[PDB]
């Protein structure tokens, strides 16, 4: 009745069987006030849960935390209050020189550098997104304007030694990450996130569509600092495309 | 510089970018046909090797074998040549009771149940196809007027214990691959083929543009060998098919 | 010098060289409130930093949020700042028949069902605690009363498929989790949770020292979802050990 | 009766229970015509298979294409038809200075760099040949007057990264085989190909005796182009080997 | 009644529940010698096995010979008749620069370098000490006045590559262990032995309680064949201190 | 110069290429005298070694113990005294029905279900005999007039669970090995044994010549219990065996 994590249950969904899922708490009010008629349901840990309603259809916004751990308990516990559609947005940053801040980048295929997707499915899998998410995702992010990159993300379990950030406590990175960026750079990788490995494998292989859309708001081969205002419109973007991939999926 | 097992140069190539690569050497001339003026370049080994022309660009038709290392060789020395989007056009046998002998499956991302996919990328690697190419596979098998799906493929280095066939000469299954279908099937794998894991892997790690589009010519849900009477009338519709998906990729 | 995600700095840490660290959020302050002049550093994400006193000695103590990923970035952020002493204390799931709800686990080492301790170590290097920790973490919890465990646990990167909970959206557990529970029950392991193989293999090889104790919420041999009763005292009584394990590890 | 991808019956091979296997379809007849009465079969594919007759003994010759997953295929349908025995002939390239253009190379175990070798046993199992075959394919490369080496051979599922070719289109090799070659010949291994393993562990670990021969057509270490009489030399000595392995075999 | 392997009985064991294991079979007289009634019971292959009191309370001491694999029987076949601790004390190679030969280091986790491990649990279970044997064995090394480290050691299947000696027959040290000697030292690993992993990870995960402590016969940053003069001095220090930790076990 | 754990220098050895290495130090001496002027060198652990004269040239008889890695310590330490060629003896218990007692097998191929083989070479590398060794010892073994079986032998890291066996103190296998004999059973496998794939897998891959044999005392399929007879003509035999393969190889 009511699931364990997120403390909602499906009465409180209103039906929906898409959600927008976010990774950061304080990012979920912003969504779900992007759609009509916003609805706090809960908050505990990582989980802020709204609901909203896109073209008078319900549509579920629940941060995911960092990490696909937190996220599958995200997915799995929606799933179970009827949410067949899981739409990941966030921000990321680029590896690629041809990859501009501002840019917007939908998942094709994430490496998997997580340890959750093994639990949905064995490394061999596809961490892929269902095509119709992955296509309403690149309609959405190229109709705002924004120039489009269709990809492989590397998911990385790790902020640090998985992205390779040599800028840390041990300054150190284990055999198997050593030269691992400019590997996925030559590779064609796209960017470095967190979560779509687990998401993407969990999905696909439950029965669930899911997509990731992320604004770039940063390029670790570029040294140039991005302002502000460019940072807050690469944001801004970014919700604005899930939302209206969202719409685009809804039926 | 001639290409060591294509045994074709660049120049016969005549400046084409996008290949056609389907795995039975006769099914290189019945694609070529479909274009304008196709002509033979040459046939060593598995690798036949046709040119033709779709709305005046040249487009490569060659035939890659059965298997992940044939295909590698094939796709490694077009790409030498200038070949930079590879349209895999094949046979396969459908997992999901829902699909029917003659529908067309093309690929989102293959399961790598072979070898050479990991000669170009770790495991973790996605074997995933070239988002253009998927959709113009998808939209000329509608446009075809066949049924196509979208879906996760098996890509398996064998016909038989890979894909969990047991009508074989010793009847058994490795442990890794014992119940492996129906875990696949769970999965909502749509499809087994032996090409997409190694070509997806090798061309999304390298610069290069694939996807793989495959005509059903058996569902396993029935039975082991696929039938004889349906081959033909499948595999015409998906080069029709997959010459439809070049002209979009053009 | 603000780390990335903890949005601390160095000063604010008022030269706190140990850390405990809970999953959840909330728990952090009820952590930091049982010691002197507990005082609010930041929150964001599932990252609620406090700083509080223990004996005239600043402690840290911060949220990691759910898994090994979440958990990574706060060890290693709090590392940069100067920590080296981290104890987690969370809730648990024990899978062997002889342990109650209620009681608590130190975890002597953990099963490697992650997959952010591999960003860090092979899968050869033991999940392995501080000697140090783990017995200042036996003594704090036997002085508390309450009854302890030492042993192994299993942790996961999932909550679901990876502790071979049934009860699920799709109702599978992929091949390698099929018959998991048993082979670890088997196998003498004490219980399930999520972060520990990250915290200790990171720590144990990045020269952090590193323990967790945890609370007993669910016996497995009984149900999948742990019982809302007694999900408090059974919080209330490992942060009073957790503290009293910090006051052994700062004498 | 018709076997799917060879497309010939049991009644086509005549009772033949030993089969010869080129790479090459071109190269069948020739093989073929070594023996009395060569008949053509059927070609299809990668697959020309000829009957002849060897010491009034039907024996198949049948080529596999290119790579153990193609190779599999034509040894389970000729499997399947009765034949027990395959012996693989071709040319090679060899990976040590000692070996050169014109000497035969008897496999005694492979390197196991391909995929389809694990659909029959796992990665642990030996690709190595049936001794009765190893035996008698030494007897006739010995008895040729060639310089017979035996010992183990790298089988890789691709021609250029796999055998760390560099002379390619990204010009790059994975970070498992990058130095690679050098590995396998500080181990002694004699020569790259890419049928092997999967061969001699698919019948090893299905009661069929398999074995590979192959002359040597040119040195990865060596500068000099072999001339076109040697290599024609070779060539034909590689066939002659093989059918007079084949006598040896015949009971 | 007589054990595979060891050649002796229960009755033989006269009621012995711990056993002190050693890895050379001259070492197990001294051994027993240290504590009251020795007696000799067995010697075949490399099992040696004594009998004597500790305050009253039999005690075996058996060696193991050197690796995993007999390391395993040895443990197996006691258990057989009634064994349930197993104290390893042993020689080791410090990894630390400033581990000296004479030091003691206890195992509070092994890295797992062998193979004998994976026959009794998956490589993610952690080869770890009994929490109370580990105890034991510390305050036996302290309380003796000898050098003490409490840490993770690196368990190899060889002595050679394993441990990354490079002045050996060949100079070679295959691609796995190139630099890992460096690696477990950054990771803080303090020695490497060859049958802690087996040990530890069998034992706890059979419901056996183990450990290891070992006396540092060279110190690796130096050379990698142990000087003979300080052998049997470090050997009686470490012996003492197995037997005393021996009496912390027994109740 | 001696090396540490067998004790002894390459002068010792008086110029020995080739050891016969049994894995009980007891049998040193027993297979040392089947050959001329055996000399006791060394006995630390459970390496004794042994020196003896076969047709006037020097070989070494030297005890490994039980398992890979003492194994492996006791053929490196050979090899740095120069010698080359490695001939292991022993006992085995089969797992074929065709398999009886005092049947001898040769290995051609070790499953390598070790840790130490890891250490020489990656898993792909198969732990292979030298051809010669291999050779020689299957004539040996057919000149004494046993039965001799060709084939692979699963090699493992333990007695008990490795060789999936119940009758243990927990009475548990883990899941790795559970239902792993009849696994190699279906896949052919001759014999478990604890040493092979150590052995053939470090001297394949570093320039020395090693090969295994063995004399069958058990089948793990038959209920009949041989008699001591029997048992002991096959321990003998084992022995004799691996000198005239010896023989062979100098
Ligand atoms: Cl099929
Ligand atoms: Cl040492
Ligand atoms: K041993
Ligand atoms: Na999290
Ligand atoms: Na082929």
């Amino acid at each position: 009745k009511t699931v364990f994590h997120l403390g909602v249950t499906e009465a409180d969904l209103n039906g929906a069987t898409l959600a927008i899922i976010p990774g950061d708490p304080a990012r979920v009010q912003k969504i779900a006030e992007l759609m009509d008629n916003p609805v706090f349901l809960a908050s505990h840990r990582e989980y802020t849960v709204y609901r909203a309603e896109l073209d008078g259809q319900s549509v579920v916004v629940c941060s995911t935390g960092i990490g696909g751990p937190s996220t599958s308990i995200a997915v799995e516990e929606l799933a179970q209050l009827g949410v067949r559609t899981f739409l990941r947005v966030g921000t990321t940053g680029a590896i690629q020189p041809h990859v501009n801040v501002g840019d917007m980048i939908v998942t094709t295929g994430s490496v998997r550098l997580d340890g959750a997707s093994l639990h949905f499915a064995p490394m061999e899998f596809p961490a892929v997104p269902d095509f119709d998410v992955a296509t309403a995702m690149k309609a959405a992010a190229q109709e705002s304007g924004a120039t489009v990159h269709m990809g492989v993300t590397a998911s990385s379990d790790t902020f640090y030694p998985g992205q390779e950030r040599y800028d840390t406590f041990t300054g150190r990175v284990v055999r198997r990450f050593q030269g691992s960026m400019k590997e996925w750079q030559d590779m064609g990788v796209l960017n470095f996130e967190m979560e779509s490995a687990t998401l993407l494998t969990m999905c696909a292989s439950s029965g669930l569509k899911a997509g990731c859309v992320a604004g770039v708001i940063i390029n670790r081969t570029q040294k140039e600092i991005p302002d502000h205002a460019t940072l807050k419109e690469t944001e801004a973007r970014s919700i604005k495309v899930v939302v209206e991939a969202a719409r685009k999926m809804l039926k």
